[PDB]
């Protein structure tokens, strides 16, 4: 069982919110004919280049071809090599060894004829709670469309949501107000994002004045810049709510670790480089006695159904998680996109060997795009995900 | 797919030092004729009482009867939450977590038609260099026999050794000594292992005189108490060789890289509670970015092939292991024992389904023993693994 | 006066070692007439990625058009914005931000009729010692060959060297042995370079025993992972020699001075994103009383040049420095290469406005190259630079 | 280019506190006739002795006959040779590099033609939000006086004010009271500074019980001893509201950063030697990613003019700033002052070249003083800058 081939296909799919991201779908063949896909998700964040994905395919092929696609572990190993850790969030190289390593996943599962689900462990449970995004507000005239988003969601079935804030606390504090007065206790916002926006102090003031508002608060995500270790640590120690960071790099989260800096650790194949590395953080966390939720950079029907497989194995995801990115896409690039009901994503049906999902080669040629280039988008709105 | 029944088999098997060892294999029945085979590999060490099979048996049968074996994940946790992990490198029920799930890995590798490697994440290596194993001396008189074992293991091949040092250290001196002398270069002793003998000032002493001799030396080994980190950390600073220590639990584990107390983990299914225990940990260890070794409590066959597919599956180890079992015991309970050349340690053939062993039923019946209790024997012996 | 237009010019050009490396010249384009050239030096370094330059121009020129030059912390800040520092090593935003900034002072200089030095505080100094590099032997057969380009470069003027260890202690060792026995103290190794390939203790271990060899040792760089500041504090205790690191990021920066980790600082434009960039490390280190010496990615004459104006305007550079691009690389894309004499980089004449080089067109075509895609290299050759 | 001659123009121009004020106004010439001039601002700071003028220029000339005004980097060593930090706020001897240190600047621009901003690194905004001072009170009878000082300049346009507490806590109390009765939220008080003059815990009680005032509160200003970082740290950690303290020396602000002591680094040129000294610590603060604020001791135009550039040149100045020295003296030494408008300190016109101010003759004569003797005052007076 070798691999003979790779194809990468590149599209643009836009949110309801009006922000477009691309993507890049996998396809990785072999000599008996079976294929796995996968995805690398959301190429669409800093740094402001792109990846040629002609050459990325040579680079791909030359370390894929005539390997064994059970060899996880080995190619992880090369894929790393090639594509280093960063210690950077949104590490293009992350999001590529993701859509390899998912796509190896789909296509060892298919080989075998069992679901992903049961080539990573089984299952704990067979959905995980979710929650939809609120992005953050700038200004105040922004939070009466954002309440519409809450009172649509909810009918829909989402009854869990998360506030990015720290750019306009009084909009931020203004939205809270208007939710909790609304809806009472029927909406829950499990958590107030900074997006490492804030220096630690600043965001325990800011944390200070919004968690006045506890609508079923479940953490504060993100509550310091990126790998201030130290600043993490000592929010911690003064917020009664778990502080929560995601885990872009190994040595990033063996220092939150060792530190003791964190609560939950929000890991999400994407950002670290496949299924086989978010195992691995997964597992760390484990050996750590430390609680996980599943993040999201919002991919598509085969990025989040890699995930919900992955999702619904842990024994250690006691929080709501956050991928919603089929809801939050207007479009998709396969037959049938993942589950959700009652604010739950549903792993694939068990049954169906792979990741459970199938492309669609016209949705592929609809949201086809040449390649990976940037439109025009500001600092701000690539930051907030906002148009 | 469901699990049916359970069986276990208890034997003894002497060694060649004339230690004798009672193991349990296991044998996991499913509904469609299945059967997965495992090992509780040597619960001959302290503390000196020994566990009911027939009661041991109905509360892993309670707990595995009609579940899915593909569930590890699941199963694992379940296991643990009724064998909790107590922070003791002998715990009892690690060895008896462990007979369960490598038993698990065999059955479900068996249904999918594939090697055990495969379902581990397929390998990195086709072998894993070990070491033939020398007990400490209590007295001086015992080195000559020692010598030839040395003598006789390296003309099968086995070119390192390790060395149970810290009772005697002018006899452990006096071994290492002629040892150099008689083979000069041709014999590495890749360790020198304490066994957590002595305090880590005492062992930094022992471990400056015995260093006098380097033939190869890798590590060494448990140079402090149970669980003093804060030794194994100041020893760590204090020696320049890579200082190793056994992964008996997360916790323990955790806190070890917490204080970046050793170099290299040793880590080994039967300590830890099975394969996929053994798995978080390791990664736990990449995650780290430290060196782990594949450690030993000497098991049969069936227990070493299982510790081979993980050994082979590992990204970091880099120096030389220490399972040869097989090699040490008078006799096994399978048709074809794993294989050892060169002082190597090959993983099963690739294309057997499975562990890739077979247990030989009258093996079984010549080396039954009607349960675990325990002989005459003492401490001295129970420690040094002597008689 | 404001930017009206950029052009990147793509170029690949050979290392007398075999290495071909693929650098960017900048021009920067006024409304009156006046054009910065600059130069984001060696794209050659993992990740095995390429950035697509058509992009990529689009993404700078819409951060760019309309400004004014001289808004120099204006334009760094939002050049940082749009390409975030990630904490790696290479980074090929800051290699694109370092040429953005380097054009920028060319500019201004230009305008002024002043050199860069004189834009940059003037000078302390009129040239600086620097030292050819001899890459990493991996095997003992490649030791003779470095000899010859020791015999060689010194008949030419450069009396020290520095080299590259960590893969072949025995041929890092030999090569070392060889040096002292041929030329005595006629040449000098200022530092062993690990290049961050192995954890602290294990650099302990070849630090001992590489520095029985002192040809004139002035550091030791690089000799644990990347951002292991507790590693390199430790070490800094261990050893007598200094010990240095790249800075690659204000934060990794921040961290290695809040713990003490070194006691040189290796600042280089490319690595931190420009001479702006360049000259805030450079000021954090004075203020903290850090001793700095003038890193390298190995650049084009016009990467020089800004690095040499640059080097001889600050105060604590106390130790020999590694720029010797323009000496390794077979061509250039100037008119006049920037000047070695002695072992000294001589910084451009300062009666030149500007950078004080010039851009040869036909040169510029000869090197042209199509794109960044990468051609076949391994990954040791990515890591040593060897061919 | 050389300077050839330096002229130091001692001058006493009181408040309208009544305190009175020496400053020294510089003139340093070339050989093509270029002037720059400069200020050793306000040398009315204890300790209570006063430097000989007749010989400071002769130390000067020394340095500085000959050199090029272009090389900063090394005159500003060779004037920190002869004039060392000392750790100490008011050492009369970087009031002396910061005056040569701002003429050099105002020397090179108009050299080159150029505004000092553009000298600096452009502009990132074109005026600084400032603060008027209310200088503390020791009685409760002085009270009515300053809430005059308020209601007056809020008419003139200053609506931020900063309040000097710690010797009377319940004057300062009263004050704060009375001020948020009679202009509700008209007027912010951005800042209480203690001026070293508490040890941390009392400063503690003070903050807590004055804090019930928070009037658009932005910072709490030396609220420890000098140099006491330990105490800085823990003070920071028990206040919510940000801690800045001054910067005098590199070591001091090493310290603060390496300790993590500060929030908010209060950095201006005539306590930490001039504009190229207060640059240096800016990028400092800013490679250690501290906020900044833009500090004072109340200077004339040129000096007021000299800090207004490198204010409007930095990235991280997020509060308000307290420069007001030409609103708070009565007379000036210029042509036209520096100009405030709605509490906003503005950058001098960015088309004049050098610092854009011109000293008028006659006002330097009008407030020529001998010498910088001391005149009657007391230690409280010169903490307090009352009268
Ligand atoms: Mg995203
Ligand atoms: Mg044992
Ligand atoms: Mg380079
Ligand atoms: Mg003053």
């Amino acid at each position: 069982m070798k691999i003979t081939d790779l194809e990468l296909h590149a599209v643009g799919i836009p949110r309801h919110t009006g922000f477009v991201n691309k993507h890049v779908i996998v396809k990785i063949h072999t000599d008996e004919g079976l294929t796995g896909i996968g995805e690398m998700s959301d190429f669409s964040h800093l740094p402001l280049y792109s990846v040629d994905l002609h050459d990325l395919k040579q680079g791909l092929l030359s370390i894929l071809l005539g390997q064994n696609p059970f060899d996880l572990m080995k190619i992880n190993k090369e894929l790393t090599d090639n594509f280093p850790e960063t210690m950077y969030y949104y590490e293009k190289g992350s999001f590529i060894r993701n859509g390899i390593d998912n796509a190896l996943h789909d296509l060892c599962a298919k080989y075998l004829d069992i679901s992903v689900s049961d080539f990573l462990g089984g299952r704990v449970k067979e959905k995980i709670k979710v929650c939809y995004p609120i992005f953050r507000h700038r200004f105040s005239e922004e939070v009466e469309s954002n309440l519409d988003v809450v009172r649509q969601k909810l009918e829909q079935g989402f009854d869990v949501f998360r506030l990015y804030v720290g750019k306009n606390l009084d909009a931020d504090e203004e939205f809270l107000s208007r939710v909790k007065e609304e809806f009472g206790s029927r909406v829950r916002i499990k958590s107030y994002d900074f997006s490492h926006l804030l220096n630690w102090k600043d965001a325990h003031r800011a944390i200070k004045r919004l968690t006045k508002y506890d609508l079923g608060l479940e953490m504060i995500e993100s509550p310091a810049p990126r790998n201030d270790f130290d600043g993490l640590y000592q929010l911690r120690l003064k917020t009664d709510y778990p502080i929560s960071e995601h885990v872009w790099s190994f040595k990033q989260q063996q220092e939150m670790i060792k530190k003791d800096a964190i609560d939950i650790f929000n890991i999400s194949p994407v950002f670290i480089g496949g299924l086989t590395s978010a195992k691995k953080a997964a597992y760390a966390a484990e050996v750590a006695s430390k609680d996980v939720v599943l993040g999201t950079t919002q991919e598509l029907s085969v990025g989040t159904a890699a995930m919900a497989h992955l999702g619904c194995s842990l024994t250690n995801i006691n929080h709501t998680s956050d991928p919603t990115g089929p809801e939050l896409y207007v479009g998709d690039v396969v037959k049938n996109r993942v589950t959700y009901k009652d604010g739950y994503l549903y792993a694939p049906d068990r049954s169906v060997k792979g990741l459970g999902i199938e492309l669609d080669e016209s949705l592929l040629a609809k949201y086809q795009v040449p390649d990976l280039s940037w439109d025009n988008v500001t600092v701000h709105q690539l930051q907030d995900r906002t148009a």
